[PDB]
């Protein structure tokens, strides 16, 4: 089956970081799976002193689509724990900067950490030869190195720039690196003589949208500011930063064209006193007040990019090389296969059945048909999507 | 005579960012200056589009003791300007980050920069023999490697770590480096024998107090942040910044137990969402809250070790040494050099006849002497120190 790996470190200073999950995996399974983690998992439910955390919220829990899980959820998966005495020695080998150490774990390998994933796997059974593959929420060379050497394959897997309320859920599966690293722009090379995609880039915005659009005073300037020690920003930014970012944008705009949007999920907010600020209800309203917009690599700067705004990318993201496409018909034809193809339904990269049947490697055509196919729960890969686009615009 | 240095590059988006330098050496100017600057600070005066800057405040003004300059004022001296492209090149060379192109000005030399400046300095007169000394705001290796063939010093001067209202005004003046590679230890080791002082850290702190100290609810633990884009947290920071430095007392801390206070000349302030945010009118205020104090290097860390409290600095910093000396002892005597005879009187910093003074590289004994002396406006060195402290007690 699986064997999907949440590692326990609290780089950013939380227990269980990705423990949304740990849940949604849970509350998904028809099988039983291998959970690579922490104990911090397994006990922060009955924790009174964390039972205010979000992932116990249950607006979070209906957005993300899952349940609390129950002794009898979890009896049916096997456990594997890592210790918490090598991240005390890793935090040791960075000078204790735990942000540092987080770059060290999704861009280098560390041995001590491939010993102890080979020992847990070695440590029972046949775990190693019921593994079809891992799953992997970040990048993570200590964790690839181990899966080359066993012969596994292992999937990126994580939210994607689309969600809900104002759109469609999506998710990232990406086999070589998700964020960094990753592998749409070669797909799209490969089939990009296939797409002939009759609509606009408006056309595919307007198709993962799930509301009406915002009510259409333009800033010359948008900056799109992220979560500061998100891995996207930590590893795959260039060395850029939201401060950086903001005086890469004042050496071409002066503060009066300039309009600031932090990230909601952000620690920081931005004070009045330089910068117009953003107090818009959603991105899309943010952009749409915009004639160009900057980011690092937020998932906004595909919203931008969709809406037809002139877009800065500076630092590595999936959707990067729709950007740098020459001439509208490729950008629209390159947008098509990232929406369709590289980007999946959000529950199906929680789905075995999906997870099986992109580990066989299919054709892109299968894939796209495939994820239409959960779009449309109510012929060539275009006919394909311009049969979708056409049925929802009547 | 002086050569100041005072670069227009706007690394942080703000044009003739060390303006009020620039009106300070004007103001107190008593013979006539060499300016090496940009066109940017002779003309922003007379620019309507920058009129609300600080440095035109009167109460700015009034607590640095600058008035603007005039015409008159400003004829007696020369000025060298450096011209724009420059910096267009260096942003070029370093992926156009504005913050990366800064950490290299401060840190590496730039052979560019060398030449323009040899240009500038050759390109009159005998201004090369004038100049008794450079004086630069930060520090610059493509000016100091200029400096040695040219047989000339570099004073790094800068506003110090005690400020009005709450304290003396005071400043930095080292030959090796400002905040960072400085040599505030390196001077105590080489005196520390001499010093004797019967005086507790507290009475080193009281006498640089200005006002009475606030109202003395703990935090276990308190966080200084600091101004995001300052040069000594993007190049003597040891990678810290202010969102590692938080995770950094997050291994150590419930956020519970952790009290963070934003620099107030920030962009950002902090949500209340997280963390306890602290609203105190001052620093002192502030860490008076707290059990210990975290910092990178911030000058409130200084403040921290003046009350006694358990302080970690991750950053490079002038009064570093202080906190790494075991014994009370030690730490009083080397608590009693640093602000008697590294630190200087504000004013002090700017006076041609001090400069002249210090660049004859007198003892420690002469240099404490004519600190106090000023600062006493109203013998070994512990005994002008003993005297001092024991004269403001009664
Ligand atoms: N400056 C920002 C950054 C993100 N966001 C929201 O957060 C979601 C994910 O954004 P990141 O990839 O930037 O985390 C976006 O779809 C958008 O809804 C925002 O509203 N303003
Ligand atoms: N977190 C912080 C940082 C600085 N400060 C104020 O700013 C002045 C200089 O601090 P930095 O060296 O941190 O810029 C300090 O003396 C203190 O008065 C503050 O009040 N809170
Ligand atoms: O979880 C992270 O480290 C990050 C990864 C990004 O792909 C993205 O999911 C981002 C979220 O938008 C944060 O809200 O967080
Ligand atoms: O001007 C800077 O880059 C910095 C230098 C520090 O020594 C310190 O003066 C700091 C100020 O406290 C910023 O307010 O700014
Ligand atoms: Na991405
Ligand atoms: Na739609
Ligand atoms: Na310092
Ligand atoms: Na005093």
């Amino acid at each position: 089956g699986l064997a999907v790996f949440l590692p326990p470190y609290p780089f950013r200073g939380l227990k269980a970081p990705y423990l949304w999950m740990f849940y949604k995996y849970l509350h998904c399974a028809t099988d039983s799976i291998l959970f690579i983690t922490g104990e911090d998992y397994l006990s922060v439910t009955d924790d009174e002193a964390q039972r205010a955390r979000w992932e116990f919220d249950p607006a979070s829990m209906a957005s993300l689509g899952y349940e609390l899980p129950n002794a009898q959820s979890m009896a049916c998966h096997e456990y594997l724990t890592l210790d918490n005495a090598f991240y005390e020695t890793l935090l040791s080998r960075h000078h204790h900067d735990p942000i540092k150490s987080f770059s060290a774990f999704l861009t280098e390998r560390i041995p001590d950490l491939e010993t102890e994933l080979h020992a847990l796997l070695d440590s029972k059974k046949g775990i190693i030869d019921q593994i079809d593959t891992f799953i992997s929420i970040c990048n993570c060379p200590s964790l690839e190195h181990v899966a080359r050497t066993l012969g596994k394959e292992v999937m990126h897997i994580e939210i994607g720039p689309l969600r809900a309320p104002m759109y469609r859920n999506t998710a990232y599966l990406d086999f070589a690196g998700v964020n960094g690293g990753t592998e749409a722009s070669a797909r799209y090379e490969k089939c990009q003589a296939e797409f002939d995609i009759k609509a606009s880039l408006g056309d595919l915005h307007n198709y993962f949208l799930e509301v009406l659009p915002p009510a259409e005073t333009h800033s010359a300037a948008g900056v799109v500011l992220q979560v500061e020690d998100n891995s996207n920003l930590i590893a795959y930014n260039h060395d850029f930063t939201n401060i950086s970012l903001l005086s890469y944008v004042r050496q071409r705009y002066e503060k009066e064209d300039i309009l600031v949007r932090a990230h909601p999920g952000s620690l920081f907010r931005l004070r009045d006193d330089v910068f117009t600020i953003d107090d818009s209800a959603n991105s899309l309203a943010f952009i749409n007040q915009c004639n160009e917009v900057f980011t690092i690599n937020s998932s906004v700067g595909l919203e931008a990019i969709l809406t037809g705004k002139k877009t800065t990318v500076l630092g590595d993201c999936s959707y990067a090389f729709i950007n740098e496409l020459a001439g509208a018909s490729a950008t629209v034809n390159a947008a098509a296969f990232y929406l369709f193809s590289y980007l999946v339904p959000f529950d199906l990269v929680f789905n075995q059945e999906y997870l099986k049947f992109r580990l066989g490697h299919p054709e892109e055509r299968e894939i796209v048909g495939k994820h239409i196919e959960f779009y449309s729960a109510d012929h060539s890969l275009s006919s394909l999507i311009n049969e979708a686009i056409s049925l929802e615009h009547h």
